[PDB]
């Protein structure tokens, strides 16, 4: 209603950044929740909370051994992807759970709230 109309685009000549996205190990991603969720054996050796502990894998975006960003567009198990931070809000607290780490929950653009173990922050962003 109030200043609530304003449009804006963004940019098509992105220079080089010093903090590309590492890649992600897809170990292990079911369909959850109505979402597919991923798991890796760094973040998840086995047992991720489909509830939210689960990657809703739609959030993130499988890039190729090379760290190629969205490649195939269709997230699939058993390789390696990268959680897109833009479709990401943030990273949230962690928590120790799934196996005994420590499981952060990020927050992701559909799968809201994305936990993951949060051992390593440069890890969602990383994949450390």
């Amino acid at each position: 209603m109030r200043g609530s109309h304003h449009h804006h685009h963004h940019g098509s000549e992105p220079t080089t950044p010093t903090t590309n996205l590492k890649i992600y190990k897809v170990d292990d991603l079911q369909k959850i929740n109505g979402i597919w969720q991923v798991r890796n054996n760094i973040l998840v050796p086995t047992d991720f909370t489909w509830v939210d502990n689960g990657i809703a894998a739609d959030d993130v975006i499988e890039v190729t051994s090379n760290g190629t960003r969205t490649s195939d567009q269709v997230l699939q198990k058993g390789g390696y992807f990268v959680i897109n931070p833009n479709n990401v809000k943030s990273v949230g607290t962690p928590m120790k759970g799934s196996g005994g780490l420590s499981w952060a929950q990020v927050n992701f653009t559909t799968g809201g709230n994305v936990w993951l173990n949060t051992t390593s922050k440069d890890n969602l962003l990383y994949g450390k």
